[PDB]
């Protein structure tokens, strides 16, 4: 819970709680993405801001995900120490970067990795704008002036194209709806329901088997707390693929799309 | 995170988490309710099991019977909580688990806790009595002395909740859990069916008070592929009659109460 000694990055550890932990007795991928969450918020909180900046809070202007990409080698399983080093980085006009780089506290080894694209936005209209030199001032003082990347990669899978899915899907997951648990302070949908959401229609038979190794997610939308998602999977692929997709039950409205990859036991 | 000094309860102090908390910017009941799991999962680790040597050997479980919880403040974002737990006997009836939350700051007592838990058999889910050989083994790691977090005798962690009758004045039908709600044994975990209690609350009832008590029977458990519809009736403060029952058939999985207070 404490930025680095140059004040361009933030750490934090954690204890893998009991309710934490899955069928494998390791950490669940939702749990990951709520830590990853969690030392975002606090890395954004002990730099002055609330992750609005004072210009964007007088343009009624707010950070909003586009993307996400999380790599797992290794789960934590309950009771284990894992830390977390977190940072922002400037896109310059598109929006921000916000990376991740998952570790265990005893060994000091990589566990894991993630990379999260975010674009501005109207809170009012909806409508995505692009960052003025004000705002990207105010930012740039708490970012690596060098670019510092969790996902150096040459061509990596965080910056791909992904394919929307094409009807009939081979599995599906019909009728799933937020509760006020899965809502913010803001009483908005939190980004990491849409991971799970997306999972459910994986079968269980490849998670019983298999390892969630890569996600990436695209958020088109946003789902309503009065919302009904449909969370749709067709197998692409000694490792499997998939292509997701979350749209609303009703109008078959687009609100996400994704990609994953699991590696057997 | 340890074993008081006498080793007879466990302490454990927590910050509270930006995605644990709601619109008032406070923590969910449900943040509170896993917090009381996590300690009390750890104080039955810390002393060497929740099932012990001769409850392994008769395929033995314990299941939650009855909660009851009651919240004077609800801690916000970044603020430390502790809360204390500790196990009892009752007899053969079954055993008992007890919670105080309090602030780190002002050491006030925030909150409140308590729990039945029955003997079940895992596969034949039949309850079974407490035989001595357990109670014997468990009374090593309990206070000789009841200590109560609940102390006040026929108070309302300890009264019968009867059944609310059809129409319901409020519902939210095709509740189902997914991966995130399974615990490491595949089961539902016990606080998903707080939340399903309170989904048939409205948001208006949510947005101008606050839950003060909730007392909660667990009747039967909702499997992996099961929907559950949450049903709730205003009878008063405002008092609430709840009750979580299968989509289909309408098996009762679930009854219980709520008050809240206004802000
Ligand atoms: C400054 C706040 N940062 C975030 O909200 N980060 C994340 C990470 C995931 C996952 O969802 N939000
Ligand atoms: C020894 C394990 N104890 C529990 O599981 N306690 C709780 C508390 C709540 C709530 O649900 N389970």
């Amino acid at each position: 819970g404490s930025l680095t000694e140059d004040g361009l990055s933030y750490k934090e550890k954690f204890v893998v709680r009991s309710y934490e932990v899955g069928s494998n007795k390791t950490a669940t991928v939702e749990t990951i993405a709520n830590l990853l969450q969690e030392v975002g918020c606090n890395h954004a909180q002990s730099v002055g801001f609330s992750a609005t900046t004072t210009t964007m809070r007088k343009l009624h202007l707010i950070w909003v995900t586009a993307r996400m990409h999380i790599e797992i080698y290794k789960y934590p399983a309950w009771g284990d120490v894992v830390e977390i080093e977190t940072w922002c980085q400037s896109e310059g006009r598109i929006g921000t970067r916000r990376d991740w780089i998952l570790k265990d506290s005893v060994t000091g080894e990589v566990t894991g990795r993630a990379t999260s694209k975010w674009v501005m936005m109207n809170q009012d209209t909806r409508r995505l704008q692009k960052v003025s030199d004000d705002v990207r001032d105010e930012y740039l003082v708490f970012c690596p002036q060098e670019p510092r990347l969790a996902f150096p990669e040459e061509n990596n899978r965080s910056l791909k194209k992904i394919p929307k899915l094409e009807d009939p899907a081979q599995y599906s997951m019909i009728g799933l709806k937020p509760r006020r648990a899965d809502l913010d302070m803001n009483q908005h949908v939190n980004n990491v329901t849409y991971i799970g959401w997306v999972l459910e229609s994986i079968p269980q038979e490849i998670v019983d088997t298999h390892e969630l190794q890569v996600i990436t997610l695209d958020y088109r939308r946003e789902c309503q707390q009065d919302d009904v998602v449909d969370s749709l999977t067709t197998t692409t692929s000694n490792d499997s693929q998939f292509l997701h997709l979350l749209r609303l039950s009703g109008d078959g409205q687009e609100i996400n799309r994704g990609t994953t990859l699991w590696r057997k036991k």
